[PDB]
């Protein structure tokens, strides 16, 4: 396909704001419409997201109309995505040779823990992620995210409007046929809103809540509650005095300590790009990924930058993730003048290695704009109590969130989106088709099973995450115990056939493991004896003893009774085929490569020559996969085999469950 400047040239022509080029794109127009069946606040991921799925799930069915506050694609925290995701992506048409030329390469969860009074002593848990003929995970800018998928959207029936805000105070939302009358407007200084007439409106405010708060009051969970900080920084292309050993930058690298953990996540920025240009280059992608261009001759990156007069860089998301029960020294002063700034560098030097650590970093000034260099949320886990009711229901981070470990809040929370999607298309014809109290009645019904489903979730998902953070306080918990139970009971069996049908019915019933009653039975023991030992203590050595012989007990009668076969000594560095811990291991497969060139991280096929990031040429052996211990050419040819493309939909097929057998 020849690139087209289209809105490129459209912005220029007509001298437009961003907010106008962005929906000049949209199939009823730039302006708002009258009515719709669906009105969605907030064009975040979930948002987007659930728009997405929505019209895939079933064509020509629903209009749908989502409304966006930012001018374009705003920045957002939330950056790292998992094999779910991916795998979403593919089913709607993107896979990964163009997905990486606008996003990071992720191979594998690594966790350090640093021992916190034996200063220097850590030890780790790598796994790693799969071969480049399977499929791939991915590090989002969540500004080009939103991007990709707006234009995805908008080339599939959906209309998106960025620059415009749902007014929550005129807006009326009730369960009538088509009840909502959603007001719009600019901003709060608008003299004359808009009102678009509807059946179903999607609260995806996100952490806002802008809706459904005014149904419930946020809820918290007992404990406590966790503070986040984080800034921006150089990616280098020279990784070999990261002083852990066997490090690799494409991981979602973990570190982790008593108090909290560090994510450190390497992803390109496409930051001080114009977005009519960035609109170009996302549109020309999905020209190449329908037209099935190979990745070696699809444009690298930094080639895709030089053709649409990008801006395109390397950077590192660095922040902190700790209990909101840590005790600060009252003047922080000498560490900058930002909170975020002086709790981040002052975290950094109670650790060795943590400040030997990001010696290997140079800090970003105002990535994303002024004010940008530090960033600070306090108390991140809630609950939304409720998250539907007549004329309405909410997905993504509106219905809860805990926190950034694991990644539940896109992969997990994606579930709510994409079973909200499906859910869309009778609560809008039971409508149509029934008289308003019965309709009422029945799609309540039909939604007693998501408000279930949720309320339960966010509860499972907080277990988890304190399941992680009290196992962090030890060097043999932190690997030996959660990370083992999280992998165990949350990797994602039988992905291979998921499709657009199923792909809802499978997500719910993922939720990271964190549902498996081995995993809540480990947890809840683990929980129970650690959070009576102050943070500022260490753990008695005999305490882990315990903890760590029960974890083992359950552990090998719950791994002998999954049937799903696994070399699970080739996924996890340090463990065998039955998932005993190996001292000393070092043997496991390897997926990916630096480049020489430029330090992106690549994916090993056959196919992959060159570096998508910057078009240089591999010399070609390098793109061979080690398997070990080794595949036979047929076992290898048997797995690519498995990945290719998804099942069609048979319902009479019984749906696999992502978790690990039962005993029965
Ligand atoms: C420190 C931290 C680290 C994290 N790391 C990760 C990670 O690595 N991986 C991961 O998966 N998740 C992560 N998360 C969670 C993740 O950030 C969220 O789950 C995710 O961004 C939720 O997206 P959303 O679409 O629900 O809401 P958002 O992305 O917050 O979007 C909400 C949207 O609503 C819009 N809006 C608000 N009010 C109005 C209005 N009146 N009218 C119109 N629009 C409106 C806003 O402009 C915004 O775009 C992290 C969270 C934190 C706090
Ligand atoms: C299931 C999968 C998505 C996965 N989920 C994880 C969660 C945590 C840590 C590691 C993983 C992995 C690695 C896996 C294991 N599978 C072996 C055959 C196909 C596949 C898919 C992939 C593979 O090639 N690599
Ligand atoms: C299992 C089932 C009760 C179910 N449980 C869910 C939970 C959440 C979201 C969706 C579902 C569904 C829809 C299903 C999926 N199955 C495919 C073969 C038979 C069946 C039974 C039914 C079917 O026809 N529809
Ligand atoms: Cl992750
Ligand atoms: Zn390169």
């Amino acid at each position: 396909p020849t690139p087209k400047y289209t809105f490129t040239e459209r912005a220029a022509a007509g001298n437009l704001s961003d907010a106008e080029i962005l929906n000049s794109n949209n199939p009823t127009g730039s302006e708002l419409p009258d009515e719709s069946d669906v009105v969605v606040g907030g064009a975040g991921i979930h948002g987007l997201i659930y728009a997405l799925h929505a019209s895939k799930y079933k064509p020509n069915n629903l209009k749908i109309s989502v409304i966006e506050k930012n001018t374009r694609p705003g920045y957002k925290i939330g950056e790292s995505t998992l094999p779910i995701f991916y795998t979403w992506c593919k089913l709607h048409g993107i896979s990964a040779a163009y997905l990486l030329r606008l996003f990071g390469l992720k191979d594998g969860l690594c966790f350090y823990f640093l021992d916190r009074e034996n200063q220097g002593q850590y030890t780790d848990f790598c796994s790693v992620g799969a071969p480049g003929l399977v499929l791939a995970s991915l590090q989002i800018e969540r500004p080009m995210s939103e991007l990709l998928f707006t234009i995805l959207a908008q080339r599939n029936g959906v209309n998106v409007y960025h620059g415009r805000e749902v007014d929550f105070k005129s807006t009326v939302v009730q369960g009538g046929g088509q009840g909502n009358k959603i007001a719009v407007s600019r901003g709060k200084y608008d003299s004359t809103p808009k009102t678009i007439d509807s059946a179903l409106f999607v609260d995806a405010t996100g952490r806002f809540r802008q809706f459904c708060s005014k149904k419930a009051p946020r809820h918290r969970f007992d404990g406590w509650n966790c503070n986040a900080f984080w800034g921006y920084f150089t990616a280098p292309k020279d990784e070999s005095k990261i002083p852990f050993d066997l490090y690799e930058g494409d991981a979602t690298n973990h570190l982790c300590f008593p108090e909290g953990w560090v994510w450190v996540i390497r992803l390109p920025s496409w930051e001080g790009s114009p977005i009519a240009n960035l609109m170009d280059m996302v549109t020309y992608i999905l020209e190449c990924a329908d037209a099935g261009v190979p990745g070696d001759e699809l444009p690298s990156s930094e080639e895709l930058a030089r053709m649409f007069g990008l801006k395109f860089q390397w950077v590192t998301s660095i922040g902190f993730a700790v209990r909101n029960d840590v005790k600060y020294p009252e003047d922080l002063s000498a560490y900058g003048t930002r909170e975020a700034e002086q709790k981040f560098n002052y975290f950094v030097q109670k650790y060795e290695l943590l400040q030997q650590f990001m010696s290997n970093f140079e800090l970003i000034e105002n990535l994303y704009g002024p004010g940008t260099t530090w960033f600070i949320r306090k108390t991140l886990a809630y609950q939304s109590p409720v998250v539907s009711g007549p004329g309405w229901l909410a997905i993504g981070d509106a219905c809860g969130f805990t926190n950034p470990l694991y990644s539940p809040g896109i992969n997990v929370g994606m579930s709510t989106s994409t079973w909200a999607a499906q859910l869309s298309h009778p609560i809008v014809e039971i409508g149509k088709s029934a008289p308003a109290d019965a309709a009422e009645s029945s799609i309540r019904k039909l939604l007693v099973p998501y408000d279930d489903y949720c309320k339960s979730l966010v509860p499972a998902l907080e277990q988890m995450n304190r399941f992680n953070y009290v196992c962090y306080r030890d060097t043999r918990l932190g690997p030996q115990v959660a990370c083992l139970w999280q992998f165990f009971a949350g990797i994602e069996r039988y992905l291979s056939d998921v499709n657009i049908e199923t792909f809802a019915h499978y997500a719910i019933k993922w939720v990271w493991g964190a549902m498996v009653p081995e995993y809540q039975q480990v947890a809840q023991k683990c929980i129970e004896h650690i959070e009576t030992v102050p943070l500022d203590e260490r753990l008695p050595d005999a305490m882990v003893d315990e903890l760590l012989a029960f974890s083992n007990r359950i552990k090998s009668a719950a791994v002998a009774a999954d049937d799903f076969s696994l070399r699970w000594d080739a996924i996890l560095r340090s463990f065998d085929r039955s998932l005993n811990f190996v001292e000393g291991k070092t043997s496991r497969d390897i997926y990916t490569r630096q480049c020489s060139g430029c330090g992106a991280w690549l994916q090993l096929r056959p196919d992959w020559k060159k570096c998508h990031s910057c078009g240089l040429l591999g010399t070609e052996p390098q793109t061979a996969v080690t398997f070990d211990p080794p595949l036979t050419a047929e076992e290898e040819a048997l797995l690519y085999a498995a990945w290719n493309t998804a099942p069609k939909y048979d319902p009479s097929k019984e749906l696999k469950l992502p978790t690990p057998t039962r005993p029965a």
